[PDB]
């Protein structure tokens, strides 16, 4: 069919130091996708991880064209935008909606950890929503391999977003990849349930993190979170990453399994 190769760029979806993301619409079919446009070794690594992804809760990669030294990355479009924009400041969202998002988050993180990929920047800006509000883990530009040939490799690179980062990345030289992504999913949950972030970073100098370590859940944001999800957060936001709840045990948590949503 002539012209099915052609896509019109119709809306800006995001701009950063990386380049931009454009909503693209096929000239013939009207299929809508997201095109990440960049102006070397890093994009090479990113494309390689992007090709490994095939799950309903992770953004799908359709392939890439280079024109000149400009790379175009075609991927699944999520027409409902980011989870960030469903969170009402100081309120959060309804507990059933939050639980449903957290289920989908866990499904995508399980998936990634299964294929030996860590995301390293899980936050509501990187969690996108399709036309039916299904959650898609986006942005693989910090993702890396933590398991290959069934052997684990420890991480040392400091990266992510401070209010989301686990405390071991601030205190230890090396750390396991999986407890880091689990912690950031906890902060996601807190945000959905409270419409606020609990601390600037999880350090001994941050009074809001000390308050948590001392159990002062009569303070915000914790006082806004019902006892059942707050139990779960007590098991996720544990400072020692070796004692921190794993995903298989999150799937056994009372709140996680509570029926809430129609
Ligand atoms: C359709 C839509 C999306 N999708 C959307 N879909 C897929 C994406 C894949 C990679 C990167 C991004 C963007 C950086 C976030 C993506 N983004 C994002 N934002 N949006 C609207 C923009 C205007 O405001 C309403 C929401």
């Amino acid at each position: 069919v002539p012209f099915v190769e052609d896509w019109d760029l119709v809306q800006t979806l995001g701009e950063g130091a990386y380049g931009e993301v454009q909503l693209a619409v096929n000239r013939v079919t009207e299929e809508a996708v997201a095109v990440k446009i960049v102006d070397p070794e890093n994009i090479k690594k990113e494309i390689c991880i992007l090709k490994m992804l095939n799950h309903e809760n992770v953004i799908k990669f359709y392939g890439h064209r280079r024109e000149g030294n400009i790379q175009y990355l075609f991927m699944e479009l999520a027409s409902g935008g980011s989870l960030f924009d469903r969170i009402e400041p100081d309120i959060g969202m309804p507990e059933p909606d939050a639980q449903r998002f957290f289920h989908q988050l866990m499904a995508g993180v399980v998936y990634l950890h299964g294929i030996g990929i860590t995301h390293r920047d899980i936050k509501p800006h990187n969690l996108l929503l399709d036309e039916r509000d299904n959650l898609k883990i986006a942005d693989y530009s910090l993702a890396t391999v933590f398991r290959y040939n069934n052997r684990e490799r420890l991480l040392n690179k400091m990266c992510g977003t401070l209010p989301y980062v686990a405390p071991e990345l601030l205190k230890r030289r090396e750390f396991h990849a999986e407890p880091v992504d689990v912690w950031s999913c906890g902060i996601v949950l807190t945000a959905m349930l409270a419409g606020e972030l609990p601390w600037d970073q999880p350090s001994d100098s941050c009074q809001e993190y000390s308050d948590w370590k001392e159990k002062k859940t009569y303070l915000n944001p914790w006082k806004k979170i019902d006892s059942a999800p707050l139990a779960l957060l007590h098991k996720i936001l544990v400072e020692n990453p070796s004692a921190r709840i794993t995903i298989p045990d999150i799937k056994k948590d009372r709140w996680y399994n509570k029926p809430l949503k129609k």
